[PDB]
DNA sequence: CGGGCAAGCCCG
DNA sequence: CGGGCTTGCCCG
DNA sequence: GGGCAAGCCCG
DNA sequence: CGGGCTTGCCCG
């Protein structure tokens, strides 16, 4: 019933890490990160690799949940959906598993389920927490963003924040991180020209 | 017929006028009389200049209809975008189907056509008179997506097509005028009419 | 009926002209015309005199109508009445003879009537003809117009133009002049402030 | 009957921040610490956070009711003026009182309160605790008039009492802030407090 | 009667 | 985002 | 009205 | 891959 998500990281009991491992510099480049302005650029549509990590293996049954919210107070109360053009077309839409509204899809993964609260209107996806494997550090989630941030109708040039939460079975919070998103027709640039913006300060 | 486009004055001789606009570069509209040009913004009301020569028969009538004006698109029947069409912005109105680009604002008489079989959309209104005194019977038009629009119109040219019909349907007038519907008319004119002159 | 009423001078076969008397050149000054820019500005609720001649008097029964018209095409189909607070205010509508919502008003008149054309929702005025009064060039009719320009929530800031119309009996406009309105405080100087600033152009 | 204004942060440590905020012209919100105000554009989004230490009372709730500062106009109460209340342009769509300065903006359980004798006008939510790992409750308000409203507030000056109760209408705490709402909180802030100093 | 200001708003 | 043009209204 | 934003065109 | 331009929109 949490209209408003929180945004706010918070590591808890084990200590919830977000990380991105790839970096392609490009300035029309799938995806990239700032790690200086907290802020993930991507391209619509494209596959991106977020690494999570823990200390201690969290109780079972645990899930992760992805859920953006918009940045500004003004939007905070606006649901973030995908805009009708994108929605509509045939393309993604094409006998996939995960509706044509929600925003956040995951890539390979098919127990990962696509929530709308019936109360909140708000729309997320989760996935069953995974111990990365054997040789590794990171629990690798890939997903799929299926809009661009400056898609009218949609997103509407509006910033959003996405927000990654440990959860337990019945849905409480075990750690939380978040980050702003930007998806771009070309991270690079948008990405260089905002870190210039925050260098000319 | 789907759809034609050279014009006719006829017995009645229908002429299509534009009044003195704003050099605004975000005016509501203006015409280029140089390139035959209308540009305008998103819904904003638009007013137009219907002039003839001799009163007209009573069951008569004036119908605006776009088309791409590109010899590959023709074909295309021109509606709004998706997000224009479904977005709240302006079809939460009773009046005319959200699908229509151009909308007709100030009259209730106003007819919206889709075609049964050749899908074309259209608006129609009863010809009235001038009012006394007065020269030009003027219509006030909507145009409710931007040229640019993906996945509507989408960047690509279109005329508008006011034709002067009977009841039966009959075209006893014809004329038309490219039109490009913008957030900044003033700046689309001035550097189109630049880029004329090359 | 008509929903664009036309703006455009129609002089009568009986040679109809709309004029002003000599107007008051106060900053304050309860009216004052602008013969350059075509335009009266009056105060609220004032008495304002319109001259009105003819060459050749008209038939009995013919009227003149005063009607508001928005000036620009973007809120030409908008109405022009009373904004809210003032058509529900206290402030002026005791010792009502007239609708609190009607913009425009007629003084010292009892044959003054108030059209409400249901159909276009139409808002306006109308009075008989008089022969000017006995050695006069002119018929003196008083108009009180309710509402300022800038007042919100009514015309708001909007431009109008005021319509007389020389009316047959039943209907047919036999002459008609157009003249711009703006309805303020301090007439002098907002007059003063167009004629110059329209000096440049 | 004059709602009690004086601040009490009673057994839990109720007290009320704000975030920070932009320092534009007409940015939509903007809150001077300096002075115990908060300059606000009409109708926009104003988060307010609160925070308390230890919660517990479960019928507790939250609202917010403005007053007039100075004690002459104190009897006055805080209503809409009625240009903005009759009109169109923010009432149709929603589901609160048309007559209400203060409104909630995120929240459906939000309840607007009409006192059947003094007709004082407020608005309650309940009190939500914050989320795991998150400091305060944010709130979301929206004032639905400029201070400077004819046929509402004349200029004259208002304080925000935010008041968190039992549900017998108990004041646990209590804490109030001067409001103005403007077209440009930025340049009415930075003008404000600089004619502070002499 | 005119000068001046507050506070909304528009245009560059 | 400012800077600067409104305008109703108060002051003297 | 100028300048900036941002999807996508072009070589 | 990046420089650049078009067209929407907001502001060193
Ligand atoms: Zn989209
Ligand atoms: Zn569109
Ligand atoms: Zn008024
Ligand atoms: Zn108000």
């Amino acid at each position: 019933h949490e209209f408003i998500p929180s945004n706010t990281d918070y590591p808890g009991p084990h200590h919830f890490e977000v990380t991105f491992q790839q970096s392609s510099t490009a300035k029309s480049a799938t995806w990239t990160y700032s790690p200086l302005l907290k802020k993930l650029y991507c391209q619509i549509a494209k596959t991106c690799p977020i690494q999570i990590k823990v200390s201690t293996p969290p109780p079972p049954g645990t899930a992760i949940r992805a859920m953006p919210v918009y940045k500004k107070a003004e939007h905070v109360t606006d649901v973030v959906k995908r805009c009708p053009n994108h929605e509509l077309g045939r393309d993604f839409n094409e006998g996939q598993s995960a509706p044509a509204s929600h925003l956040i899809r995951v890539e390979g993964n098919n127990l990962s389920q696509y929530v709308d609260d019936p109360v909140t209107g708000r729309q997320s996806v989760v996935v069953p927490y995974e111990p990365p494997q054997v040789g590794t550090e990171f629990t690798t989630i890939l997903y799929n963003f299926m809009c661009n941030s400056s898609c009218v109708g949609g997103m509407n040039r509006r910033p959003i924040l996405i927000i990654i939460t440990l959860e337990m079975r019945d849905g409480q919070v075990l750690g939380r991180r978040s980050f702003e998103g930007r998806i771009c027709a070309c991270p690079g640039r948008d990405r260089k020209a905002d870190e210039d913006h925050y260098r000319e300060q």
